[PDB]
């Protein structure tokens, strides 16, 4: 059936009990009302019973043989669906896909009815979620820590061409992989104020959040490795929250517990944007509070609840703790690791830094000003006096440092403070990170160095040493075996299975690459998945396209850096070009651009806005027939993209030079057979820089010449005068061309377009649609296409999160990476 | 080891093993870190195994041979512990002890970790899960609906004497005999308005809410029977709370959920007393309208919803429909059906009326008027529009019949009508249940009169035929076989076990009275049980009682009707004779007083805290000794309920003649062997009449002395100046004896008791105190007393709920009991 495993005869037998006996027992149904819901939760259930056992024996083991510690700190986790990436990690996906096809149902079916944990936002969770199942695979003792938000992203619809939010419930059915640990409820503090008292200061007068955690399984790849992520859920206590007394209303009372609660209510849906809300500072405290409280208390335990020297002497503390702050968002970690240390254990402060630094490092992940947090003193004064506190005496130590470094700087000093003066005082919070952390990183090698040259150069300055680079990275495991099964199997058939916890071995198919049945087999997936895209389509969604065109695909959050307005831009004059010139040939192309829009972001729903309305044109018009579709992918999320990324041809990566940080989505694209047009930033320089700049398509400005085009200065009416086929659209959207009942529409987009374009789209316009020519030529050579597509597959290796982690675990965190397969999961009951 | 059934040697493995399986696969532990905890919910869950397979083919069952459906609404479900219960209804009581032996475990330090299901205040909601456990061991298709709060009835906690009310979170660890059935998610409406539209009236522009429903099981006794118990949970829409566009938040629209959820979050805690507030209506309404759109669901399936005369024909309704309503609550259940019927189902008013008063019967439980639901017009105005329509149109139809029947009676249809006017026009929801049902019935003898005497006498002047009496009664399982396994046993060892269905069958106990053995045992289970819970007294909540003294308790919700205080009174007088004859003799007596105070209802309040004051004095003078021992019984619930009551040797049901309805408390220690000391009230009548008026302690007033005292005119201080012990009491308080400190602190409670006393405490003192000392006088000739405790067990059989039951099932419900086993729980899996 494929190498998705044994499909033994004693287990397929053993599966099917099983599933019978949680309809019967846990689900409380009959076969004779059972829905297809029941079924998939009957299976769910089935597959989690085997790795509980493994889930006990991993932890169990980490408690006896006690190595260091990985935390990773993250207010997202875009998780996705976990009954298919489990049977895969387990080896277990032909097993229960016999077992229920004797059971008479159809697995697929059944797995399309699981929510997906849309715990992120984008790119920065969803490199959480492969970074957990990466250092599962690598056998780590790793944590991923974060916020159980019962409303994730929510669910995005299109009325009217708009973009309209919706909740996202997805709990509501309940969640099998989940396991309240309420015996293990901590407190958090919050407000209050400081006393300072002969021996130390004192937070006090503080109000009790509690937080109750539920973790989650994270099974490595077939290593019997089975991690755990603990999401922290807000609870008010019974106490206070009724006992201050003196009337107000018992009723009142109970209801206004969900005050205390709604800090794990939502999830945030900014990317790659900062809103300074007090219930956004109060997750971020929430889970750092939580965690911290559980990081010392297992470490407490370890070998020195026990003996070792004897006396809790917190200098082995980063020897067996490392703490890995997923953004500036869990920032607070530091200042928090120094409260317990100093006020509660009562460490001197230099003792305390010491061991604060050695423990935490900092990831950042963009460099555009709007995304940086930047919190008012103000609101850490109220919330977290002393915090606050702590962190004006590290700003205090750290800059006598700079003044000793760079004697009479002082412009220097204002530059480097955490503490911004203006309008409102603020707490830079990456300032923080980068002076208590010991690693800080860029994800991907002209990121990492756009911060020594530019937003991090004074502190490079300072501490050289502290800067490094850690390229992002995927996982092969749903990024390639779970969504398509079809060219893994056909690369398994050539190379073997050990690729897929061995990426690098992707480049033995470079000797395939003039292997005519293989050629043929590539090409063969590829159609085969179009075919099924196509098709999904119609079922879920509703009105045709065309599989022998080309897939040309955009899929990523809607940004104005991101350019999808590019991409607009080239559809329009493909259209034009055809209704100038209707009986000429040209390669078939369906373009889908599909992502979320903040729901604040006016420029973003206004793109969107602009993507159905040119759909609306060029979809209905007979004369362009099935050359040119343009299909906006509705709720793009995690489930989504593990169905059109198998089923794109071209992919998208088109921001403007020196914004986009890294990127996954185009490593995705990839290792799955699509051809990437794009500009020299990100991971993009590194993914051609592998695949050789002959095998991509790269075009526009490169970093140097953006800045070279800043310091002239840049005026978008210069590429408008010069170039007619530009200037025909602009006017084509100004006059009503797309937009008939309301013609002046889109006046925002060409107002911004020609006076504040921030990412200049016509500055990369000529060179983007020229480019776009070359790859439709090299469409209409089959044989070439898919070489150059076998040349992108074999040499994607790099970009497999397996080779992230391993970097991150010996560079940053002194760990070694281990392939060794646990012992086995073996029954047992001590 | 007792008559808890066999312990078998197959089924003792059994259990093992799979309280093994939970422990690791469910619990996700291994023995080494698991708690008492744990160690429950293992055990809970293997219990919970075994009624499944029954409760799925009881429910099939009903479904195949479709028998007329008796729904039981209630706002409250006093359900208590359920692990203990279970095992007793399944016969795996031994088995289970056993078993949890073999594995090192004390059962009973287990089932002390079970939250209690405190969805009640009181005696109703109690009632209502002592029916639903009769009806399910009487084989009846009956199904309980309700509210699934998720916090019950505060935990209360005495701090210097005074009640703390805190949230009763009982779901915090999760509840494991619950199964959420979010697949029958019902809409809701609230608010909009009603369109008159050519053909029919329109509820429209309404705010929707969801209800999920959640299913308990209720095992009958030994009968394989395990009917359901359905209750509410509210949920916000995903759509318009979110959808409702053009600014307000993203972020605040997801918050805001908790507004529209916030109707199922607490249970009002007022016993006997009526809160006109919003949110209790909508409490009310809600449970309404999700259950009638289930029960119609259910009956369009039925045996119609195949063939039968074939058009929906609603009027075999009543041949399959029978819904109670317990107390005016869920009164908005007539209005609605109408509007169903009405408005969506398209029938004329008549045939419509016709079916709804066939089908509804309402139960009453409170004379007292400040019980009385009367909602004000502009509440039901604004809320639920169109059936305030219907409500008028009822109340139009209803007063032309009584004009027709008394002509010219122009005062008797203002004090008939649904309608009253003054200050704000209200809606008398009683009056309301009464034209709207085929039966209206009192819940005791004297209470059943004296609502045809009284209250709605102008009502059984119009239709005599709709008033009947059902005598309360209470479970012998819960409150016999479970929490007093000693008694049991020693009767079953005389005349057998069939009388835990068959209560009646105690009589033949009473050829057992003059037996020496027997005599013997009795007394020597209750000096067991009073050395039980003297134990726990320490335990828990710590300082001494002695075992050897007369246990006078009194444990009920404090009510100035209950009149604590005049138990308060004795307490006092015993005390100040003690304190003027300190060497003179007196049986020695600790009188427990327990019961909780509505948070509004200050006088409530004020007792607990005299009570507590006594017992300051009292316990600390050495005069005293072990003599005399005052103890406030703190949280008072359902499971310390199953601890005092069958440790007690003296119940006091002393409230004024004709204010408590029936009481049940009074029952449940008549059935435990304490003897009774009350007045002539509630079932205390027919429960003297059942033992012999010789074999009970009966003093005061009579309804009769107290209605002529109201002629006359109650004057406290006629008391006060011819009863000097009286007098010397009211002056103690008066003068801060009871209260050093704050010398003023009981001003209010003198002050009501000698200017406006409602139920005349001073009236039956005198009475009072000399019946005590008859009391004292039979305790100190032990033979005597256990003689005369022999014929109240040996007679109470009158009150089982199985005989209530099996009552309202032929004189209201139309259905036959039947105590035939069905067919075994076997296996199957169709
Ligand atoms: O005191 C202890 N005795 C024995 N095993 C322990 C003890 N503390 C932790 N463990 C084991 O270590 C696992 C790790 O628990 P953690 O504290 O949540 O990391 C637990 O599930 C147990 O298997
Ligand atoms: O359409 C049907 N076919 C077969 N069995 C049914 C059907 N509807 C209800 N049942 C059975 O009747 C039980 C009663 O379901 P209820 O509607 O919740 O009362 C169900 O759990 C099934 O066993
Ligand atoms: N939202 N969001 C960010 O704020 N930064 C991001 O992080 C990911 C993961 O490192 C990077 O690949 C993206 O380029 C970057 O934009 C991202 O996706
Ligand atoms: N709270 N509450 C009432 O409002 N009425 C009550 O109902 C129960 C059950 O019928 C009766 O036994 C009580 O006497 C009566 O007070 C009761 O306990
Ligand atoms: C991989 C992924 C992303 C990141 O995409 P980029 O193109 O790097 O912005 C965002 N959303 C989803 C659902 C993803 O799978
Ligand atoms: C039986 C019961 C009641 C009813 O007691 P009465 O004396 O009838 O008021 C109230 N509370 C609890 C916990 C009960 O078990």
């Amino acid at each position: 059936i494929s190498v998705r495993g044994l499909a033994g005869v004693e287990n397929v037998t053993e599966l099917k009990k099983n599933f019978n006996r949680h309809l019967h027992f846990t689900l409380v149904k009959d076969r004779n009302v059972a829905t297809p819901r029941d079924y998939y939760f009957a299976l769910a259930h089935t597959v989690r019973d085997h790795l509980v056992g493994r889930w006990i024996r991993t932890q169990q083991h980490y408690y006896e043989k006690d190595p260091k510690r990985i935390y990773y700190l993250s207010l997202e986790f875009y998780m996705g669906r976990t009954l298919q990436n489990t049977m895969v990690n387990l080896a277990l996906e032909n097993a229960c896909d016999e077992a229920t096809y004797q059971l008479g149902l159809d697995m697929e079916e059944l797995e399309e009815i699981e929510e997906d944990a849309g715990l992120g936002n984008g790119g920065l969770g969803r490199l959480a979620a492969c970074f957990l199942d990466s250092m599962a695979t690598l056998g780590l003792a790793a944590y991923g820590y974060g916020i159980r938000y019962e409303f994730g992203i929510f669910n995005q619809k299109i009325c009217g061409g708009w973009q309209m939010e919706e909740a996202d419930d997805w709990l509501r059915y309940g969640n099998p992989w989940e396991k309240a640990r309420p015996e293990f409820t901590l407190p958090v503090h919050f407000y209050g104020r400081v006393e300072h008292t002969s021996q130390g200061a004192k937070w006090v007068d503080t109000q009790v959040v509690l937080a109750m955690p539920y973790d989650t399984p994270v099974p490595g790849y077939r290593n019997n490795v089975v991690n755990t992520m603990r999401l922290w859920s807000a609870k008010a206590p019974n106490d206070f929250n009724l006992k201050d007394f003196n009337v107000g209303g018992y009723i009142q009372a109970v209801l206004d517990r969900n005050l205390a609660e709604n800090i794990s209510r939502v999830l945030y849906p900014n990317d790659n944007f900062f809103e300074g809300k007090e219930l956004r500072l109060k997750q971020e405290y929430f889970v750092v509070a939580a965690t911290l409280q559980d990081i010392i208390r297992r470490f407490k335990s370890s070998k020195f609840g026990c003996r070792d020297p004897v006396r809790t002497n917190f200098d082995a503390f980063p020897d067996k703790v490392a703490i890995q702050l997923n953004d500036t968002h869990p920032s607070l970690a530091i200042p928090e690791l120094m409260r317990v240390l100093v006020d509660l254990e009562r460490l001197d402060w230099d003792k305390a830094w010491e061991v604060t630094v050695k423990t935490c490092a900092y990831t950042n992940h963009t460099v555009i000003p709007e995304a940086l947090e930047r919190w008012p003193v103000h609101l850490l004064e109220t919330l977290l006096p002393r915090h606050l506190q702590i962190i004006y005496e590290i700003n205090q130590r750290f800059l006598n440092r700079v003044a000793a470094a760079f004697p009479g700087d002082v412009d220097r000093l204002r530059r480097m403070s955490l503490v911004e003066e203006g309008a409102v005082k603020r707490i830079n919070m990456a300032h923080l990170c980068i002076a208590g952390s010991h690693a800080v990183n860029g994800v991907a090698r002209i990121h990492s160095e756009i911060l020594k040259k530019t937003i991090f150069k004074d502190f490079y300055e300072l501490e050289p040493h502290k800067f490094q680079n850690k390229t992002n990275g995927i996982t092969p495991r749903r990024w390639l075996v779970l969504c398509n099964p079809g060219l893994a199997e056909i690369i398994a058939e050539r190379i073997g299975e050990e690729y897929i916890s061995d990426l690098d071995q992707l480049r033995k198919l470079l000797s395939y690459v003039d292997d005519e049945a293989f050629i043929r087999d590539v090409a063969k997936v590829k159609q085969e998945n179009k075919l099924k895209f196509a098709a999904y389509l119609e079922r879920e969604y509703k009105v045709h396209i065309n599989p022998n065109s080309l897939f040309d695909v955009q899929v990523k959050r809607i940004h104005e850096y991101k350019r999808q307005l590019l991409n607009c831009l080239h559809v329009i004059t493909l259209y034009n070009r055809i209704k100038k010139e209707p009986n000429k040939f040209v390669v078939p192309r369906t373009v889908m651009i599909g992502g979320k829009a903040a729901p604040g972001y006016h420029m973003a729903k206004m793109i969107i806005k602009l993507i159905t309305a040119i759909g609306d044109v060029v979809n209905h018009d007979p004369v362009v027939g099935d050359r040119l579709r343009v299909i906006f992918l509705e709720n793009y999320r995690v489930s989504l993209a593990e169905k059109v990324i198998p089923a794109a041809d071209l992919s998208e990566q088109i921001s403007t030079a020196g914004t986009e940080a890294s990127g996954t989505g185009n490593m995705k694209f990839m290792l799955n057979g699509a051809l990437t047009i794009g500009t020299m930033d990100g991971a993009n320089v590194e993914m051609a820089e592998e695949a050789g700049e002959e095998n991509f398509f790269i075009f526009g400005m490169r970093v140097e010449d953006v800045d070279r085009l800043d310091q002239r200065g840049y005026n978008a009416q210069e590429y408008y005068d010069r170039i007619p086929e530009l200037r025909q659209i602009i006017e084509q959207l100004s006059s009503g061309f797309f937009s008939p009942k309301q013609p002046d529409l889109f006046k925002d987009i060409v107002n911004m377009l020609m006076h504040h374009d921030r990412f200049k789209v016509f500055a990369d316009y000529e060179e983007y649609v020229k480019c776009q020519e070359r790859v439709s030529a090299l469409y209409k050579n089959p044989r070439e296409w898919t070489r150059m597509v076998i040349r992108n597959i074999a040499t994607s290796g790099k970009f497999s999160s397996d080779r992230t982690i391993a970097q991150y675990a010996r560079e940053i965190w002194g760990v070694e990476p281990s392939r060794q397969r646990l012992p086995a999961p073996d029954e047992k009951i001590p």
